[PDB]
Formats: C-alpha cells, structure tokens, sequence
C-alpha cells in the first residue's frame, strides 16, 4: 500500500458512494464544483493498492480571506475522509490522517476541523458517521455540539402570512441591488457570508435565488433559495438524490441585528417559502443550524433530518 | 375544541403525514396493523374542531404478557402524539397527554415510557421530533440514553464469509422446526421476543423470513429476516416507502448466551445477509440498535440512519 495524492474525482466518488451513498449520495458535478473551486490550500490524498484506490482524505489550510474576515493559517480541516468497507481496521485512516495532519502542522496549523471548510461536504461529523467519533477521539479530537440539517415539504402545508407592520418589503433581488446587498453584508453579515456571495455569484447563484427584506430602500435582511433550476449547487441541495423531484433548499438568511426579534425574520422566512411554493418546490431542506433555532423553522413544518457534530484537535 | 376518542383511522394517518410524512411516511395498512393486533390496554384520544381532527394520542398500558414476562401494569405508554402544525402553542398537547396520563394513572400506572411499546412505532423520541423533547421535559420525562436504526445497501458491496469451525449450520426455517425455536426462545429470549415469535406468526410472518443456525440438531441462534414479500410488516420494514424498490431489513437477532463471541453472530449475520442479497434486496433497515453494537452491522456497511431518545416519566 502506498500514500500518495489523487485526483480521479471519478474514483473518488465511486469510492464515497460505494461507503456511505445511501445517505451522503455524491455525484462527480458538485464533487467537482466544491473542490475545484475552493480558494483554500488543499490536497486530496488517496491509499491505493497498486491502482486500486483504496481511500482517501481531503484537508485544507485556511489561506484565504472570508469577506472581511483574514484568513487565520492556524485553521485546518479535514473535509472528508473514507476508507474502503473491504480495507478497514488495517491503520489505513490512521495513515491517511497522519499525513494530512503533519503536512497542515508543518506549514503552521494548530486548531484541526472536522468539516465546516469553506465548499465543506459536512458542517462537522456526521450521525451516520457516528463510529468515527471514536476514531477521532483517539487521535485527540474533542467532541462538541450539534448542528442539524432539516427537512420540510412545503407543497403540503399552508402557512399565514405574519402581520405586515409597515416600511418593510420582501422581493426577490435584482442586478441594481447588488450594490444595497453589499453594503448590508459588509455591516452586519461581513465574514463568510459575504464571501459566499462573492463565490457563489461568481459559480452560478442568480439574482432569482436572494430575496432581499428592505425598510424604504435600505436593504435590511437576506435568504438564499434553491430550486432544481438553481446552477450553484449550494449546501440546502447537496444531498438533492435525497430529495425527489422539485427539490429545493434555503438558507443561510438573516437580518440586520437592529432590526431582531420584531417578526421581520419570520417575514422573510415566510415569503421565502412562498416563493418556493409557487416554484412548486416540494421536500427542502435548510442546512447547518443550531439547536436554539430549531423552532424558528419547526413554525413552518420544519423538522431536523440530520445532525453533525463539531470536532476540534488542538495540536500540542 | 373537544377531546375525545376516535378511531377513524384515515383521518389520523393523514394528520401523521401531513405533520411529519417526510421522515416517518405512514400507510393505513401499517397504521392498522400495528394498532388493531396490539394485545395491551390501548386508547385513541382525539383533539377536535367540530368534525375536524387536529390532533392525538395513542396509549396502552402493560396488561398483557411478554412471552415468560408477566404483563407490569405499572408501566405506561405514550405511543404516538402529534398535534397538527396549524394548531400547536395553544396547550393542546398538554390536554391530550394529561388526559392519557390521568387514565394510566388512575388504573395504576407508575412509569410513563415515550414510544417502545409493543407494536411500537417509534423506540423513543426521534432525533427528526428533537423539539419534543423539551414538551416532554416540561411534564417531567427524563430524556436518556439512544436508539439507532441503521440503514445499509446490501446490492453495492460483498463480503467474505467468516472461517466456519464446524457443527454449526445456518438455514432459513422450515415449519417442523418451530417446536425447536421455542425451546430455544423460552431459554434464551423468552421475554418481548419470544412473544414477537408467537405473535408475528399469528399475523403473518411465514418460516422463510426467519434464519436459524444450528449446532448439530440443537437451534442456538436466529434472525428475522425483510423483503418486499413479507406479509407481516415489523420495525425493519416500517419506513419502507423511504427504502426504495427491493427494500428489506433484518431484525431481531440472537446466539444462545452460551456460544456468543466465537464469531457465530456473525456469521448467522453474514449468511442472512446473503439471503436478502438473493433475494435482489438493496437497501435494508436494522432497526431499534444499540450504540455498543452499531460497530457489529457496521462492518457490513451499515450506518446509523434514525436515532430515538428514551424518555421516562416516572408518577409522584
Ligand atoms: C470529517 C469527516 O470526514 S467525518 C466522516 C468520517 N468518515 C466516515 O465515517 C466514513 C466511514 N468510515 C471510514 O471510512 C472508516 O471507519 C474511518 C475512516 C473512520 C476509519 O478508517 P480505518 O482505516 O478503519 O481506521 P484505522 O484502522 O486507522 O483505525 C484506527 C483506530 O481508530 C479507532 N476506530 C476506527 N474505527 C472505529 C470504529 N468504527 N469504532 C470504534 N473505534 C474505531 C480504533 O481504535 C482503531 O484501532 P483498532 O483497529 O486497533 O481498533
Ligand atoms: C412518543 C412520541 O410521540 S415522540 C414524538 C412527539 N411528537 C412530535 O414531535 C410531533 C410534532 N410535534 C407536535 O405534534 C407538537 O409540537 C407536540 C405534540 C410535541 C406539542 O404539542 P402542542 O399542542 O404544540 O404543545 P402545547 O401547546 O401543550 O405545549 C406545551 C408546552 O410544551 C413546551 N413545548 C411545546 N412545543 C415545544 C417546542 N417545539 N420547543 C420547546 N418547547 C415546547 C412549551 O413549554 C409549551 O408551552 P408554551 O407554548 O407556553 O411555550
Ligand atoms: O460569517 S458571517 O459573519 O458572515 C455570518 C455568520 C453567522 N452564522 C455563522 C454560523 N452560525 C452557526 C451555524 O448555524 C450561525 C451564525
Ligand atoms: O426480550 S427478550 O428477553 O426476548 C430479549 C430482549 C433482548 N434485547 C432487548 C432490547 N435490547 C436493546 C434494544 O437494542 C437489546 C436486547
Ligand atoms: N446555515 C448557515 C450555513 O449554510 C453556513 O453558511 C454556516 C457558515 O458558518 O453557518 C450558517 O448558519
Ligand atoms: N432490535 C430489537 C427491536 O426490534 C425490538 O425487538 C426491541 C425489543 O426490546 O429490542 C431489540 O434489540
């Protein structure tokens, strides 16, 4: 068995279907738009018996800026790594990590990630991946909280809309507003997110899939939509094989922080969601939140689908 | 509104879909089954506007035995409560569960149990109605440890068969063996599943969906066995309309005490799992696991799929 850095996306995946398909189903297009375009330093590195790739482990070194946020080179994550059902328990993950962790170590990582990259596949350990908690563990991983993906159908139910106090319009965006949504983002949204919509205008997203929340002409608030025509495979339909026809996806969203807990969220939540509807959107999904929001959109039918956990090594 | 009981079993089976058809779809025939075959003292309470049915709880009391367990009518159930997504905050859950709990404990329930009933939908709180937990906690249930049902592809991997020592045989039951399975249940697993036995039998289970291993003549082991020609709907099963066409499961399964850890579950798993593998079954259901044996299926590709949490109110 040799180490050694591929890139045979095809492999890959077949590998990552063949392990764990049934509930993470890949295809080579958003294997291919999440690792091709992260800005990141990052590597694949497979474990091959002679040609046969055998698994693998992608990891990255946060180098580049998230919107006004400095990239912190102290950051390093493992986006993913799979070892092959026939080839487990041989120290072949052990390999793999080790490898991947003294290279991040070299060039200056001491905070390991567990998913949550930038172009991340998993915002941290998946429940399916459960037993690998413990493969952590013994690498020096600690285990922390949850993150959860939820599920809706949102042809089945019918919702009211929330009580318009007045000033506050809800539309999708157009081109003359990117300039508004910006300056909104570099006030109250200036890390990730706004990098993200640089990215994602950059790899596809349209202006048909932001709704914009405004109070007079000042943009005040966001969500992202997804629908089956969407170009941008966003993380609310990376698991789309899941989903059915009329699939669809939101998140993230938010709103000004001077402008919280008057309604205005559930406002936007709701005219997102009618939107979809009239898109005849039917299960989607709202990826990565917290525990403590859950109930924002459990209103709306919401239930969570799948959990993640955060794991952090702190390299000694 | 009105509480009151119903059995119109249409109407509570589409109120089940429509709040939470997504993750846990529900067929009458399933509904049926599992309500009309129950053995317990067993209720239906109703929450109504009018003619329309916004809500309700399903509960039973422990009145009828277990195989070789006497019935512990101390012990209540909480088998199912939905109320309907248009209608919660407004203290209708609360009416229902008091009602529920106040007729438990007036016939001499001391320990209120979510789910894990006998003929249960749910082993527990599921991970998908993580809200819950907190109305349930607010009535005093203590939230425990959880449950897993894992999920597998059996048409996308092969494996190799364990090194059999000698004397043991593993074949799908044939109907003179019965007398010999009982015996083995009543020493063995003579509680919940040797009344399964006896019971799913009674619903339709046939002999070609139970496996048996064998030491000479003696039955020291089995399984239970799913595929889309079982007549009996069991937990494996329950959730087949998100499995896909060839769906199957497998559960229970057991060795004698005796002969465990000599790699005999194993191989009684490996050889059911051939069967369903010849069967063209592709993905497949283990349901109600244990964290401490997830590792044992999961070297044959299985992955935690639904989690439940067991929860516990216990009568001042
Ligand atoms: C960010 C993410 O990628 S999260 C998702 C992680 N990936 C997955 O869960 C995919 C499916 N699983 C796999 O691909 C594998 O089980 C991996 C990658 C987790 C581990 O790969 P392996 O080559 O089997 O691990 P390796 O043989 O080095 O194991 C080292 C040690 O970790 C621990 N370990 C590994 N797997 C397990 C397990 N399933 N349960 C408990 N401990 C485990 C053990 O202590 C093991 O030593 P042992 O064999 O002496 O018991
Ligand atoms: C064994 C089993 O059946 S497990 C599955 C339980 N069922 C489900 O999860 C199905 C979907 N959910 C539902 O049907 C509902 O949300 C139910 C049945 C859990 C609760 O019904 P409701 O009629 O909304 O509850 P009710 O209004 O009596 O709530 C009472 C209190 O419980 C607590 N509570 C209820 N729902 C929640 C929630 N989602 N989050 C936090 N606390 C809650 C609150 O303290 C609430 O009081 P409040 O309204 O003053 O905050
Ligand atoms: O990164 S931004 O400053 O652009 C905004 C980040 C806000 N969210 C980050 C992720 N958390 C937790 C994930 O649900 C919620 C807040
Ligand atoms: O009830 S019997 O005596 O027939 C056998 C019970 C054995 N199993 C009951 C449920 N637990 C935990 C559920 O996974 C495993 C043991
Ligand atoms: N829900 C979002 C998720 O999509 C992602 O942008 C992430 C970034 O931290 O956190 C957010 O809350
Ligand atoms: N997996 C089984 C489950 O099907 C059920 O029979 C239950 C009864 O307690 O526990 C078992 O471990």
């Amino acid at each position: 068995m040799e180490i050694k850095e591929t890139y045979d996306f095809s492999s890959i995946v077949d590998l990552w279907n063949k392990n764990i398909g049934t509930v993470y189903p890949m295809n080579l297009e958003l294997f291919k738009q999440n690792y091709i375009n992260d800005r990141q330093r990052k590597k694949i590195m497979g474990a091959f018996n002679g040609e046969i790739l055998i698994g693998f482990v992608i990891y990255k070194q946060w180098t580049y800026k998230s919107g006004s946020l400095k990239p912190n080179h102290k950051i390093g994550y493992i986006n993913s790594i799979i070892v092959d059902i026939n080839f487990r328990h041989q120290g072949i993950g052990t390999k793999l990590l080790d490898a991947a962790e003294e290279e991040l170590i070299n060039s200056g990582v001491k905070i390991l990630r567990c998913g949550s990259d930038t172009y991340h596949f998993f915002p941290g350990i998946p429940l399916e991946c459960l037993p690998s908690e413990e493969f952590f563990l013994v690498r020096g991983y600690k285990m922390q909280d949850y993150f959860y993906d939820l599920i809706g159908d949102v042809s089945k139910v019918d919702f009211k809309k929330p009580s318009i106090k007045d000033g506050f319009k809800v539309n999708v965006m157009k081109p003359e507003d990117r300039k508004g949504l910006f300056e909104f983002l570099e006030k109250s949204f200036s890390g990730r997110w706004l990098e993200e919509f640089i990215e994602f205008f950059q790899v596809g997203m349209k202006e048909r899939d932001i709704v914009l929340i405004k109070y007079k002409t000042s943009v005040i608030g966001f969500s992202h939509i997804y629908d089956n025509k969407s170009s941008f495979i966003g993380p609310p339909i990376y698991w789309k094989a899941l989903l059915g026809h009329n699939y669809g996806g939101l998140g993230p969203i938010g709103i000004d922080k001077t402008y919280r807990k008057q309604g205005l969220g559930r406002l936007l939540l709701y005219e997102s969601l009618q939107i979809l509807k009239k898109r005849e959107v039917k299960k989607m999904v709202i990826d990565w939140t917290e525990k403590d929001i859950i109930n924002f959109y459990g209103r709306f039918n919401f239930m969570p689908w799948k959990a993640y956990r955060k794991a952090t090594k702190e390299v000694k």
